[PDB]
């Protein structure tokens, strides 16, 4: 029994975290074989993020330019190229502690574990989803850049997310691990903000089914409802549409508990209207929607 | 900026995870040089556990009847014996990835992080705190015996938790490193429960430090109070008393914000006899009580 909020064991990771130094600038990189990945904005200056032609800064720099140090040892920078807004720093030393990886692009809704890191050290971990506007509410200060999301597949490590920037709505912006952003966001200081955020209807649906695998039921209803119906109700509430492909992957929970997927939403679209007149579930006030299907399964008897 | 639930790296924890067998039961150890520490109740049947009598138990075993599992290979057990409710298996090979390391018995109130394990390999990392009735809210599964509970101190971990059982109301309970159990509880099957909880005071009080160094201010108010009526109110909502040493811990977060400890009392007081009327704190609707002042102090700017 109990429902926390898990991040996926951080060993893997902190064994590929070093720390990038190029002027007056440090932040963290990602060792993986010959290769260090880091946010291409570590070569800027603070007048340089006004209006960056990055090929142009590049080009005036060299090797010597790069500093890169995995705990103790100082590792030779051999090479450099930028791909999108990562810089790719080739070094003299293959990190023996390169795990089996996979670089990927995730959709808004799925989550990740975040290894926060200052100056190439693992300062803690915490689990995140990637919002629907495409920003993370994340936990991090000045000197966090390069440190990375990830979710682990039996023993291959998903690197999903490397950070860039906090916004100034406190959320935070970054690329995937070949340097495309998610959401309109760019590496330039320009007036740049979050769009208006929805909450994620599937990850809803999945934690009042972990509530159910725990033991509390008090919400549910003897009502179903048809999917045009329920989605009528989740526009209004400010809730992200439900597919049949959200249907289908919400199916494994469904036969696990006995409730059919349009009776959870009956159920969804009543705490929606009434609220929980001062009830919790699984300790929270709130709904909860950063439990994917997929992370009850794993966490749930 | 942020805050969130945030664990230590476990690295240094996946490194030292094994498997141990005992007949038919199957459970984690903690392999730290070359001596393997798991709950004592792995040499006990079903129908011991009624009434068990571990010396007499233990008496019967042999260093063959333990199997040690680390990965791929398999370890010799070449010496057993038995402090408190730990049992302690000798093995043959040192771990070769033995961090630097202490073992901690922890106050109430006070939190860690832990690595949830099933057949010796890590599921998952999560935070949780010692309740005052000395169980934790935890997420265990059967076979999640001998998970750990730890903090880090610069290099070395602290190790404060060793996982042992459910109890009915699906809180949970376990020892020390050393075997001894926080709270009343036994390893034996008996009608056990956890007794009535209270709030930690000092810790939501360290989270309302959290919440103004992340600028929501809308709860202060231009009032103070005394420890003395502080605490006449706290009593009646079942919190935790505050102390001088509270106050006294609680006194950089105090110096960073400008806020003064029977000030911020003031405040938690109002919110206690108001509530929140329809506001939220750190995107929580209910007051935190699972960040200590050092957690806040380790996470913020």
């Amino acid at each position: 029994s109990g429902f926390r909020k898990m991040a996926f064991p951080s060993g893997k990771v902190e064994g590929c975290m070093v720390q990038v130094t190029c002027g007056t600038t440090t932040l963290n990189g990602l060792w993986l074989d010959d290769v260090v990945y880091c946010p291409r904005h570590v070569i800027c200056t603070s007048e340089d993020m006004l209006n960056p032609n990055y090929e142009d800064l590049l080009i005036r720099k060299s090797n010597h330019n790069f500093l890169v140090q995995a705990g103790n040892v100082q590792l030779r920078v051999i090479g450099h190229s930028m791909q999108n807004c990562v810089l790719k720093l080739k070094v003299d030393t293959a990190n023996p502690k390169t795990p089996k990886y996979k670089f990927v692009r995730i959709q808004p809704g799925q989550t990740f574990s975040v290894l926060a890191c200052y100056n190439g050290s693992p300062s803690g971990v915490y689990q995140c989803a990637m919002r629907p506007n495409f920003t993370i509410k994340g936990s991090f200060l000045n000197g966090s850049c390069g440190s990375v999301g990830f979710n682990i597949d039996y023993d291959c490590v998903s690197f999903c997310y490397m950070h860039h920037m906090e916004l100034p709505t406190g959320v935070h912006a970054g690329t995937d691990l070949e340097g495309n952003f998610y959401g309109p966001f760019v590496d330039r200081q320009t007036a740049q903000a979050a769009g208006t955020d929805t909450t994620i209807t599937v990850n809803v649906l999945a934690w009042l089914y972990a509530a159910v695998i725990n033991g509390d039921r008090w919400f549910l209803n003897r009502f179903t409802t048809t999917l045009n119906d329920f989605n009528l109700v989740a526009m209004k509430y400010n809730y992200e549409p439900l597919t049949q492909d959200h249907v289908d992957i919400l199916g494994p929970l469904s036969a696990q508990t006995g409730i059919a997927v349009l009776d959870m939403c009956a159920s969804l679209k009543e705490l929606l209207q009434n609220g929980m007149n001062g009830r919790t579930i699984l300790g929270s006030a709130l709904l909860e929607d950063e439990f994917t299907p997929f992370d009850v399964v794993r966490q749930c008897s």
